[PDB]
């Protein structure tokens, strides 16, 4: 049926999920998947959390949609705990991430325009970036790949090797506006920034009064165990997006930043009603103690078993990443086969990522059961094995 | 400039077309929070839709299809044109889809240098660069850097200076079939066949983007077929998702086929909640009886239009299609929408601009004639408050 409705642009699974409770899955034919993929880091809190459901069905009978002109009362509470947790003074909601770093990328460009100079128009990004498929977002994005072919991009962008922070002083200049980063580069291979390569960033957009833009939609809402990746690098950004776990499934996005910086565009602006409630349910439990904590035992949890895959099956040169968000690279016998296992992954019943074609990626639920992290991995251990013999 | 509620004018509750505020103030809703919320505030259809698919499934990535998805997928090809589907978020992201797809099917097509966009002014497609480049009004693309080459403007309705800037290096024609924004214009027959015409002639794709006048607004389900004019390309959104954040893009096979694996596009897109929610928006919207409706309830608003016109003297047309309603005013009364607006919110109606000369109406496709008549008699309050 796919292949006869809807464009060429994917290549999905061949099974279809009907239903999802927590990190269980099931498809059409009623067969059981753990989840350790979470539609690519976006279901923080699982499948249908009573919490998030309590959230969508209270705000779904009071009052759906308000448009820009108006304010309302979910998003400015999501404002308010935003604001409260993070830097950020003003807070800016859209519908998904790419909008969000449109929003971003915009107001680097429009800040520089009006308080510096109409040719302050440089942006620095790095390879293997990935910041969204729109015409702009895409050409901030580091993978030729993806912009090349629909026409004349958006000038002025230039790429650099990720955690390269001398080829970032080289092209930094008066003329430059913003530094577009990704704390952890989640679809570029699962690469975390260096501290010194993080505040040297921070140091040269002083410098060179540019914006640094941390792109939080993959890493940030509590993935890495921290609320943003920001605070565990102790770095502050100019300007953060947010999105995936923001919602917990619910498409919804944010732009945190200063009121000195938005005021080249209240406390909140725009924020559908019913994406925001769902949103302040789904931040009130992620941003507790607890929740964070667990998402370091939980990690470690996954790691050992990666490592007990790696000795049994000696298939893993690197385990890396944050919080929940895990990078397993392939030894140089499995390099460019992570689809393979990822395929074998789902036919032993769990459900995983890549990361490019050398890197196995995990991001389960944050609150992802114990039990559920021991069979799913036991199901992918039994998925390598499948491979390798 | 931008029209922006005070911190006394916070809606908190809606139902059908009624809007409460925090003080408890009653709100007639006739801007349906710009042509969104086609079927109302909190529809029941559309509630039970919401909390059950709540219940089930709300998000896979899309390296996953899903039932709701497949459901509304197969409903909109059967009704249009289409026979190929994308889903997104917004309007802007259903442009950019449309925008990338007309430019990179010339590029593999013809030739990398076919890159030429024709677009009008006072068009508006959404606020990402891309998209916003493509709009028609230079004010809200201005100063955001440099902006994406090749995008040509030249006047809504007319086909001549088209057909002089159209070349075999054109990709792509983009238009709204209605400009909503841009002061409630419609395309005149004339218009509309020959920009059908040039884009056959030139090899390049006439893209429609319907995100406001579609899915009912005019009182057929798409714009195009009241022209009875077929684009290659088509958007929508709004009233597709009645109030949830969904969008679509139509095509043909032919034309998506021009997409590989990895060319396109989303996380959320295609969002099982967002679909279930639109299937149910769709299944009420394409039916002949609301579709008649939507005829009758437009000649309830004009006739209280003319009316107050003959009382106060303040519109020199009143135009549109369907429920989405353009009213200009007067000279007389030029650049007074916004006092024309606030006045409405101060006598309890919910109106609309379309530019700073326009009162705009775009109200639920099923509001009954009693809100009709009710908030009308408030819009005709705040005409003699303001006059
Ligand atoms: C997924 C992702 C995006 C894209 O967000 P959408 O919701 O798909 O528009 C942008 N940046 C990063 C770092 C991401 O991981
Ligand atoms: C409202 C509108 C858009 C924008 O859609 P969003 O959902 O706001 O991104 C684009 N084009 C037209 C004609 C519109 O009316």
């Amino acid at each position: 049926t796919f292949d006869e409705v809807i464009l060429p642009v994917y290549a999905p699974a061949d099974f279809i999920p009907v239903k999802g409770k927590g990190s269980r899955v099931w498809d059409q034919q009623g067969k059981e998947y753990i989840d350790f993929a979470g539609g690519i880091a976006v279901t923080a809190l699982g499948h249908c959390h009573p919490a998030l459901v309590e959230a969508l069905k209270s705000q779904g009978e009071t009052l759906w949609h308000t448009s820009n002109v108006f304010t309302n009362e979910p998003a400015l509470r999501l404002g308010r705990k935003l604001i409260d947790a993070t830097f950020a003074e003003r807070v800016l909601f859209m519908n998904s991430g790419t909008e969000a770093n449109e929003t971003a990328f915009k107001l680097a460009r429009h800040y520089a325009c009006v308080r510096h100079s109409p040719f302050k128009t440089k942006i620095i990004a790095f390879h293997n970036a990935f910041h969204g498929r729109s015409l702009f977002t895409v050409s901030v994005g580091g993978q030729p790949k993806y912009s090349d072919g629909f026409g004349p991009k958006p000038a002025d962008i230039i790429h650099v090797p990720f955690n390269d922070l001398h080829a970032v002083k080289a092209v930094m200049d008066d003329h430059t506006c913003a530094v577009v980063v990704e704390p952890i580069q989640g679809e570029g291979g699962v690469q975390a920034a260096t501290p010194e390569f993080l505040k040297g960033l921070r140091d040269l957009c002083d410098e060179h009064q540019a914006l640094l833009v941390f792109d939080e939609v993959q890493c940030g809402m509590g993935r890495t165990g921290d609320l943003f990746a920001y605070m565990h690098y102790g770095v502050t950004p100019d300007i953060l997006t947010s999105a995936k776990a923001l919602g917990g499934g619910f498409p919804v996005s944010a732009m945190l930043t200063t009121q000195e910086i938005a005021s080249a565009f209240g406390s909140t602006y725009g924020g559908n009603p019913l994406a925001c409630a769902v949103a302040g349910a789904a931040f009130d439990i992620i941003n507790t103690p607890e929740v964070l904590q667990g998402i370091h035992t939980k990690r470690q949890q996954f790691v050992q078993h990666l490592q007990a895959i790696d000795e049994q099956f000696d298939i893993f040169s690197d385990i890396r990443g944050m919080g929940l968000l895990i990078g397993a690279e392939l030894k140089p016998k499995y390099k460019g086969r992570a689809r393979d296992f990822l395929y074998a992954g789902a036919e032993a019943g769990v459900m995983v990522l890549n990361a490019g074609a050398d890197v196995m990626r995990f991001a389960p639920s944050l609150v992802v059961e114990e039990a559920d992290i021991h069979e799913g991995m036991q199901r992918f251990a039994q998925a390598v094995g499948k491979v390798v013999a």
